[PDB]
């Protein structure tokens, strides 16, 4: 029968109880395996995700000079590129970061700011999630304009390497293009369209999420720029991704939907969006195809989803 699906931004909250619990950390093969440390730093994190709750202030935390420092070398190798590789929307957006959140090298954000800086923008909100969510219920927070964000950091030993969505990821990868209009409402648009669709659905929504959301490619005037959250946070394939290499194709979902895609090397193509309103325009029409017994709408004064 129909998935369950939250109907209140309160309801989120029952998420939690849901995650993997044994997460990428834990792998042989993660950089922080060795060291017991940083598994403890991570449960730390992790239990602050735990016990959040909907509507509180997200917990500050005091990071360590080595955290600080590996963000430090993420921060200042992948500013450089962002003039010449990043969409419109991205560069008009980050001075205001640097001046209002403390984007800066020497110090990490804090969620609580970031969260309280998107909603003063596109009403946008952060919630910190302790591991790996269901495509499912990820997609869903989407809905209510809500992104799980981590607040952990990758390992120091490989300060340009993470198995994972870490903080630097999340910071100068996600939050930038959630400040923008037309951005929120077609991260949303994903988001209402994943409520209550079966289980075949939401992988067809996960796929086109990640050919858009962490691995799109904007037109802009003549040029091709990168917007996709996983390629700002990756110094190598930014530059690669707008070279001559890789095989471009105009975002339709009916083929991105179904194309396959590795997680382990640079992405052999990439779909570019002629602009954010038409890739909402898109979402929308392919998820009028999706079989629901009912529609939605989502009713931002009252923070609730309309089941029609
Ligand atoms: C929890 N869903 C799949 C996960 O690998 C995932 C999802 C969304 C992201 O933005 C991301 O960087 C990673
Ligand atoms: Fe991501």
């Amino acid at each position: 029968t129909v998935p369950w699906f939250p109907r209140t931004i309160q309801e989120l909250d029952r998420f939690a109880n849901q995650i993997l619990s044994y997460g990428a950390e834990l792998d042989a093969d993660h950089p922080g395996f060795k060291d017991p440390v940083y598994r403890a730093r991570r449960k730390q994190f992790a239990d602050i995700a735990y016990n959040y709750r909907h509507g509180q202030p997200i917990p500050r935390v005091e990071y360590m000079e080595e955290e600080k420092k590996t963000w430090g070398t993420v921060f200042k190798t992948l500013k450089s590129l962002y003039k010449t590789h990043a969409c419109y929307e991205y560069n008009h957006i980050f001075p205001l970061l640097e001046k209002y959140c403390g984007f800066h090298e020497d110090n990490i954000p804090q969620l609580e700011d970031v969260s309280q800086f998107l909603q003063t923008c596109t009403g946008f909100r952060l919630r910190p999630v302790a591991g790996l969510l269901s495509s499912r219920d990820f997609l869903g927070g989407l809905a209510f304009r809500v992104f799980h964000c981590t607040q952990y950091i990758r390992h120091g030993s490989k300060p340009m390497y993470t198995p994972e969505p870490d903080i630097c990821h999340e910071l100068l990868g996600h939050v930038p293009l959630f400040s923008d209009r037309s951005f929120a409402q077609f991260s949303q648009e994903i988001g209402l369209a994943s409520l209550g669709a079966p289980d075949e659905y939401i992988e067809k929504l996960a796929t086109i999420y990640w050919f858009t959301v962490e691995f799109g490619l904007c037109k802009q005037g003549d040029s091709i720029k990168a917007y996709g959250a996983g390629l700002l946070s990756s110094f190598g394939e930014l530059q690669y991704c707008l070279s001559e290499k890789p095989k471009l194709l105009p975002l339709e979902l009916e083929k991105t939907a179904i194309q396959n895609y590795t997680v382990t090397e640079f992405q052999p193509l990439y779909y570019v969006a002629e602009s954010f309103n038409d890739a909402k325009e898109k979402v929308r029409n392919f998820a009028a195809t999706i079989p629901r017994p009912f529609s939605v709408r989502y009713d931002p004064y009252t923070q609730r989803i309309e089941v029609l």
